[PDB]
């Protein structure tokens, strides 16, 4: 009956007896649906009754509250008649409910609750006040009482956004038409980037409606943001066209420089938007000729950046409109470009930048039509570094694009400031088709770096088996290249510790025990690293019988000792433990226990006490390793 | 395409009795100029007294400064309007 607004059957119902504060399940009152029916005969009947209100619904909507959620202004002075509190909205965040009637947006209501809600201004808890909500949700009539009843639009928040700064954010033009009727001064700063309401006006979706009426009471488009760029930059970046048609025509100059000397045209590429970028050459063609358009599209930002530089780095993810970024290369070349552009500090082109990131699925193809032969200048220039595309698409494995390069024949030959090629960036991070594609274009296997690295030095040092099986199966690489330092790749790949790859080098085959430039068997490189499974590799198979190994130091125990390899020494003495504990070293007489000492390893010495290892054994020199311990200061040893 | 806002053309031609129907019919103040110029603006410009004392009276404060800052005297000095400026320093 009181969601009914039935009166007759409250009366009887009433008079049966019934609960005046009833609750339902959603728990609002049958007087607060009363005074939310906007029925004053149900809220006289139950005031009748003195009717409890305080219990409200779960969303704390009382009977002004939830009145004012309807927007009845005699069911909340008869709220007040059934002794409301006006002064007690609050709902953890400043609910405040002047707030309510500039959420709906009733001024009759608004009245009533200004002589009984009295409070004008508590604010939010993000420290919005009753104008800041009322410009945010577009109630015209609030604002125009609000504002008979007494506050300044210079108001902020905690975020320090005046009220323009809320209604341009939502974007209602007749609102913002009101706050610059009230007073409001269209220059005056913004939260945390400190900001002109333009710059609101150029960045939410829909600032066409409203930019204008920014520009009907005058605006500065001159007016630089905290880092330096006026709103036709901020039109550039979020892709809003017909504010930024507003912005040029309100003479604001596409010509301004930002702090990173970006122009408008600058971030408008790099956001991927066309229809800007055309407007934008279509405007400076005009007002500047084209010469200076010519120059307007190659100006230069800072680090030697131009605009088809900010063409190239946006991606196939991140594109999200099917041919943007081809028409838009297309505009930037057809009207005029320096191609090249060789950048100020990593020498760079905007070329490299196609081969960073991948859009040159597309782009490649659009930049690479419009030069009859000089592509290939473009393609034989190297970086900073020393790269070509090659070398970046091929260090970052798009496959598709490394096969656009090879069909537009740039030289496999590149080489950077390490003297590798791409065979090696491509080993490097271990692409199986990127390789392929380089082979068939006639690339040289068995290239060497300053390190004289060759790929499957690369393919071994960092875990590719397939690249593997790929260049020595495929291609017939050769298996026991030497370094500079004379290693092979079976313990270049112990060093890095990879065992299925030293699995996949022995299923293959080559020299094992092939001494290094240090003289060193491949145990030894894999216990400087301390790698227990791999010299569990070269031992359990047990190929060599390298336990009783030598090199031109030691044996590989006593560079276990050395490491602190307890692990690496647990396997060694779990296999030959009678053979690794008399490791006396031909060119020192040293045992594993004085350097285990003199390494200060207290684990490697209860390792091999654990195994035997009498302390007694003189050195060259002559020292038990308890000597040895007293020169290097381990008291754990002791 | 300017900001007539036509208060403002109450200042262009000075119509007191205009002004004051315009004021309860043409309810706004203060909506400035594409120059950012408001009524007291145009009305300091164009040498209209009677405006300056309705829109005086009816509230603004002639340290009211446009996009390019000038302030009443900044413009009713440009025309060089003298009773104008008798009538700001009153303000």
């Amino acid at each position: 009956a009181a969601r009914r607004r039935d009166v007759d059957m409250v009366r009887i119902l009433v008079d049966y007896g019934t609960n005046v504060d009833t609750q339902n399940g959603e728990g609002q009152t049958p007087l607060h649906i009363a005074a939310a029916e906007g029925d004053e005969a149900l809220l006289k009947y139950f005031y009748g009754v003195r009717a409890s209100a305080s219990i409200a619904d779960n969303q704390d909507r009382t009977p002004m509250h939830l009145a004012a959620e309807n927007g009845h202004a005699h069911v909340i002075e008869i709220l007040a008649d059934k002794f409301k509190a006006s002064i007690f909205e609050r709902t953890k965040d400043g609910s405040t409910l002047m707030h309510i009637a500039s959420l709906n947006g009733h001024a009759e209501c608004a009245t009533m609750l200004f002589k009984k809600g009295v409070y004008l201004h508590m604010p939010n808890k993000d420290g919005a006040r009753s104008i800041h909500t009322a410009a945010a949700y577009g109630h015209t009539g609030i604002i125009n009482t609000l504002l008979q009843k007494g506050e300044k639009v210079d108001v902020t928040t905690n975020d320090n956004y005046t009220a323009l700064h809320i209604a341009v954010e939502s974007a209602k033009p007749a609102v913002v038409e009101t706050l610059l009727g009230f007073g409001a001064d269209v220059h005056v700063r913004g939260g945390k980037l400190r900001e002109t309401p333009l710059h609101i006006a150029a960045r939410v979706k829909d600032g066409d409606r409203c930019a204008l009426m920014l520009l009907k009471s005058g605006a500065s488009p001159n007016l630089t943001t905290d880092d330096c760029l006026t709103p036709v930059h901020v039109a550039a970046r979020h892709g809003n066209l017909a504010t930024l048609m507003q912005l040029l025509e309100d003479e604001g100059d596409p010509l301004y420089k930002s702090n990173t000397g970006e122009t408008p045209l600058h971030m408008a590429c790099r956001a991927c938007h066309p229809d800007i970028v055309r407007h934008l050459i279509e405007t400076v063609k005009e007002k500047h000729g084209p010469d200076k358009a010519t120059t307007y599209i190659n100006s230069v930002n800072e680090d030697g950046a131009t605009a088809l530089h900010y063409t190239c780095q946006i991606t196939k993810e991140e594109v999200k409109i099917p041919e943007s970024d081809k028409q838009i290369v297309r505009m930037l070349l057809e009207n005029g470009a320096d191609v090249t552009l060789q950048t100020k500090t990593a020498l760079e082109t905007a070329f490299h930048y196609c081969a960073v990131a991948g859009n040159n699925d597309v782009l490649m193809e659009m930049i690479s039509h419009m030069n009859p032969t000089d592509i290939q200048k473009a393609m034989n220039r190297q970086s900073s570094v020393g790269w070509t595309p090659l070398l970046i698409a091929c260090h970052r494995g798009h496959m598709e694009l490394v096969n656009n390069l090879l069909a537009n024949h740039a030289r496999v030959d590149v080489f950077d400031t390490e003297g590798r090629s791409a065979l090696h960036l491509a080993a490097e991070r271990g692409y199986l088709h990127v390789c392929d594609a380089l082979l068939t274009n006639k690339a040289f296997i068995n290239s060497k770096s300053r390190v004289g690295r060759t790929a499957l030095h690369l393919a071994a040092m960092n875990g590719f088996t397939h690249l593997v099986k790929f260049l020595i199966k495929d291609h017939n690489a050769v298996i026991d290249i030497l370094t500079l330092r004379k290693q092979t790749p079976l313990h270049l790949a112990a060093a890095s510790g990879q065992m299925e790859v030293c699995q996949l080098l022995l299923e293959l085959g080559a020299n094992i025990d092939a001494t290094d430039d240090l003289g060193q068997k491949p145990i030894h490189v894999a216990a400087q690293n301390n790698y227990s499974e791999v010299a569990k590799l070269f031992l359990q198979q047990h190929p060599s019988l390298v336990n009783a190994t030598s090199k031109d130091g030691n044996t590989c125990a006593h560079i276990a000792a050395m490491q602190g390899s307890v692990k690496v020494i647990e396997e060694l003495m779990k296999f030959d433990r009678s053979g690794v504990i008399s490791a006396r070293n031909k060119l020192t007489d040293a045992t594993p226990l004085q350097l285990a000492a003199e390494g200060g390893h207290a684990d490697v010495v209860k390792a091999l006490v654990r195994a035997g290892a009498s302390c007694t054994e003189e050195n060259k020199a002559g020292f038990t390793a308890v000597h040895l311990a007293a020169q290097n200061g381990h008291g754990q040893v002791l």
